[PDB]
């Protein structure tokens, strides 16, 4: 089982910085770096973290082919593979239509678009002179001027369609989940892509970003983790909620007091532990260990300590490498 | 006299950030960075010049409106601000049509957008809320979510559309041009925008984008600057070699040698004195410090020793703080 | 008012780095790293220091001249000078006799070797060739083949001889107290060597190494210097602990008590209100600024804010730029 | 063969970084900084080089036990352990009588000095409480307070004494030589040392740290050596030169110019072929790949490219990368 963990930038570089090297002391194999214009950009970002880093892998988790042409995108990767020596990998998702519509963008044919893109980007890092003519990309003689090396790239996916197209072009699959029902199925849609392509399907790196909140006590874990599964709800669509037998009016209940920002609500009592079961890996190192070999068993490879990983960040890095990682 | 001084990502950044020491060690004030898609990352290049200088400022000399949404680059620059400790100014221009052409761009009105992008970006710099619906840019409640400090923004402009916008908008104004006869006419420009918007003229830093190359030897110095020259003179509008008497029929000539890439024949004469003495100031410190104040008493303030700086740049950048800067 | 503030190297350079980070932000003038060979070197933590920052003024506070030759010191302040652009001021006191044992060091001469030091290093700096035949340091031709440029140089002291010296040949003085009856005395004895040496004594930076703890509420503020104020009063001379109205006896009850590690007695008690009041700044942003404008008259012109700073140091170091800096 | 690079802290760390990642990126396996207090601190330019490297190993070629306590040794390479994630290495020698004159040092017992001095370093690194009452060297319960992970330990030595103590001590032996005559006596001193200690002598790295100059031109090579050459020879102690039948009255000689800052000299004839061939590894690839095998028969495991390394640094760790380490 390989280990990840995601910082959003919405705190200095510097002091994400430092988690991220107190995860590679730790153990973990990848840090990821949310990719929003709002927050801290995730290359100057990932730039900090690579200087202050020596063998863990870095890459955002995801960035997306709308905000940036992706041969900036293309560009930016590689050169962060160049500073810090072949570390570097491609989180690339179709971005969230919320964060879309404030930045006056057009979330046109995301599918096409994103396989495009990873067309693209793929040949670019290659050293190739690329030429396009796509539905939606397009590029005429284009071509970078320095040798990227080898650069991985995985999709960010939820959809069924974008998880097939995950397995049939991806080298793994950042999916915003946490629970063995969604994997069950995202592994089929996965599986279904890797076979329409002909590539053994367990080349792909399944993994869960998931919403993690670790403590000795877990109470204070949980606690920790109730506003993020507040908006995971809020966000989920009724299939899904279905899938985990969670009233969807459950949904609108905690969307409005979302809106009302009534987060006095939330924690006391909105957020049911079955949302809380359902929708995050946390409690005690004993419970998040169990979810994580359940998740192994349904083929899970990669699994990713997401927001908001637990109480106080630095104890649960610490939490999650002495009683998770050195397994 | 302000200085600054030009380095493009084909070059690692770490050798860069060196450069930029050596610059900020120099006296000079302002180190810009270019930014194309084919060379290194302008944000990951400006990020590890910001963690190895002090006092100096920097930012992109120019990046666009184009290859990437101007929300992304009002985040980006203000996490080089943040990195920095305030040191970052904004170099914004409309982008160059060949390197649009291989990335698939349509460069649809460079002047509206421009000023849109501009204003978004002033705006989301400044805190707000942003809210547009222009002809070009739009964005629905976008609004950052970290604090910028101030950050300067300087245009490039050749035109005199863009420069009169310029004196209008932006508090500088990067002109690739070297020769008085060339400035007289931009900043007239730049003197009508000025008034057309009610500010002072003198508000803006108008600053010699130019092609730069010093050395104790003037045949080394000119011999380092003909091919930039070539380049140069092969992309003037007739209106410019008309300007300076040079036969617009050189330009095809020399833009026929360098299709071919005979630059045996640039070197060999086609790149004349005269295109030398009116697109490059070049020779040793007397000639080049001449230029410099006639630039000075036409109004420009600030001075950039773009590419190639020199024969060999550690010993240029040297040579223009001591011969130049400490005047 | 100049402020400084102060950091272990027991916690990672990188750590350190990001509150040296956010104090510039906040405002101060200094950070200053304390030197003991059982922490982190103090040079590679003031290299990652001064990558991470860009005006704020660093340096060790102190370091010696036994545990490295004077030749040693000069070349590595000189170093970290030119890494962060001329940033670099030197802290040199003569050394406790506790870490001296431990690491088999003869503590012999202080005073004159700390002066020899101090002659040889300001002449290394400077770009001399240094010869020297001193009662305690020796040097026969040697010589910095690198440049330094300015750097202020700061005596540790406490003892009325230290202090006097200070005022005869160092920049600043950093003195390990907190109450104006203890800076009464010690601008007395840096006016005396001031002018047994001839300068005018305003020259010297006369600067408060205070326990500092500073919080909204005042009660988690002086909870959070008890044990630190403990050890101080542990290790107070008589005549100080004297001058405070505080049982000498009181030294041995504390010193017996730490001895057991029973903090619970510590905080229980035997760390009084008088001994909080006599060895620490501490309280709310109000308590702190009364004591600091007491401090203010008798002559100090820097307070630094040492261990602890705070309760939480992120959190504290916020509230004295706010509450306290921004005057 | 393992192959390592050699830098002079004479430049500012910042460039140095930027050879040190080039040498990362053609393949090295270790960099060596040279440590002499008239040049940068060896520290903070390892620290600035950790920070701007990934995988290459890095430490001082060679401190010493002398200028600095080797508590403070310990404690600074265990620093640089921590920053570069554990690629540390340390390098020890007994100093050069010419460094210490100039520092006012008595070289007293070399030998006993540095075998006690990483005694206490590898127990320091050990995690050891140390005590030690040695000829040389004492500790009264000195110990670390932080944890260093694993350490290399190499001895700098020339002396058939120090070449029979590292292979009784140390993990890897700096052999300041290039021709396999010197390195045949080594292998045999380093053996006795081994057997006298009952390690297998094949634990030891023994390494040439040889003056090394390549290009593609031989006699702009050879000259490139010349000064370093002049350097080793006015060094060497006569059962040395006598070894390679080189006038023990060249030294004079040479050591005249020299201190005559005589340069022209020594470029110019004193410095013969018989010594260039005698002190230093250049020519062509081919000459050079020669040499190194014919050192790699004679039991050399890591051969170090040391000054000048070739007339260009930059395209000299190219070559070497590209015509050698690409074997
Ligand atoms: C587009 C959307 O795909 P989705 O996989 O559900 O996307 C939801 C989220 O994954 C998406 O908004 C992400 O970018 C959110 N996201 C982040 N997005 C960001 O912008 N930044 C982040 O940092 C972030 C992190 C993140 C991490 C992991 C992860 O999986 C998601 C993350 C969708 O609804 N697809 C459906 C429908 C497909 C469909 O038909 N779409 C187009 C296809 C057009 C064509 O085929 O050309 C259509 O309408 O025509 C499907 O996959 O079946
Ligand atoms: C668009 C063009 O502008 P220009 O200023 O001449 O363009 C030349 C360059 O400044 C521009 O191509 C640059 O972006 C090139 N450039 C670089 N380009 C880059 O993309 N990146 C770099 O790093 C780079 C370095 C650089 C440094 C400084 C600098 O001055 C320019 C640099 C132009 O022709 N403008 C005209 C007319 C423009 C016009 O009329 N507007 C629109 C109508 C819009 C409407 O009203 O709807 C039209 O032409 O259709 C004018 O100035 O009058
Ligand atoms: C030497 C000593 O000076 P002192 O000022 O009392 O020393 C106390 C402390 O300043 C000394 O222990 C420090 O180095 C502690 N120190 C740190 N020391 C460290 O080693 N590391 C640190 O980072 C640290 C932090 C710190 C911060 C501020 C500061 O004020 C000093 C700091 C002393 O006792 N001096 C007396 C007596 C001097 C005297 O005449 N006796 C000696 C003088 C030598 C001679 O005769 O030439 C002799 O005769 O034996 C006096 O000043 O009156
Ligand atoms: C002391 C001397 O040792 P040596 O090994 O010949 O020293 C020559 C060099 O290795 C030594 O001066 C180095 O520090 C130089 N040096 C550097 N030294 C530096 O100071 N800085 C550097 O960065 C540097 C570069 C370098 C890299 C590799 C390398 O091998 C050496 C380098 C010597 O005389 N050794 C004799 C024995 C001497 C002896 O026995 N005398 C004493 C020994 C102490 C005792 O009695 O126990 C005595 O018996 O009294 C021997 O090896 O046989
Ligand atoms: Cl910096
Ligand atoms: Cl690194």
């Amino acid at each position: 089982m390989k280990f990840g963990i995601e910082f959003v930038p919405s705190d200095p570089a510097l002091k994400i910085a430092y988690y991220a090297k107190l995860s590679e002391q730790q153990g973990f194999d990848h840090v990821w770096i949310t990719d929003h214009y709002n927050n801290r950009d995730v290359y100057s970002t990932l730039t900090v973290l690579a200087l202050n880093t020596n063998s863990i892998k870095i890459g955002p988790g995801v960035t997306n082919s709308y905000t940036r042409n992706p041969a900036i995108t293309a560009s930016s990767i590689a050169s962060i593979a160049e500073i810090s020596g072949g570390r570097a990998v491609l989180g690339l998702g179709p971005g969230d239509k919320a964060t879309f519509d404030a930045m006056g963008i057009a979330w046109k044919k995301p599918l096409a678009t994103t396989k495009e893109a990873i067309q693209a980007i793929r040949d670019f890092i290659s050293g190739k002179k690329v030429s396009m003519d796509g539905e939606m990309i397009k590029f005429a003689g284009a071509k970078l001027a320095f040798k990227a090396g080898n650069i991985p790239i995985y999709m960010g996916a939820q959809g069924p369609k974008m998880l097939e197209l995950a397995g049939e072009i991806a080298d793994g699959v950042l999916i915003n989940a946490s629970h063995p029902k969604d994997f069950e199925v995202a592994v089929e849609q996965i599986k279904k892509g890797a076979e329409k392509a002909g590539r053994d399907p367990s080349e792909v790196d399944v993994t869960a970003y998931a919403c993690f909140s670790i403590d000795k006590d877990p109470v204070k874990a949980v606690n920790a983790a109730k506003v993020v599964v507040a908006f995971i709800v809020a966000g989920s669509p009724d299939l899904v909620l279905e899938r985990h037998g969670i009233p969807v009016e459950a949904k609108s209940q905690i969307g409005a007091a979302i809106a009302k920002g009534d987060f006095g609500a939330l924690m006391g009592g909105l957020v049911t532990p079955q949302m809380i079961e359902a929708f995050s890996i946390c409690g005690t190192p004993d419970d998040c260990m169990k979810r994580i070999k359940d998740l192994e068993a349904i083929g899970v490879t990669q699994i990713v300590a997401g927001s908001p990983i637990g109480p106080a960040k630095e104890k649960a890095i610490k939490l999650i490498g002495k009683e998770i990682i050195a397994k």
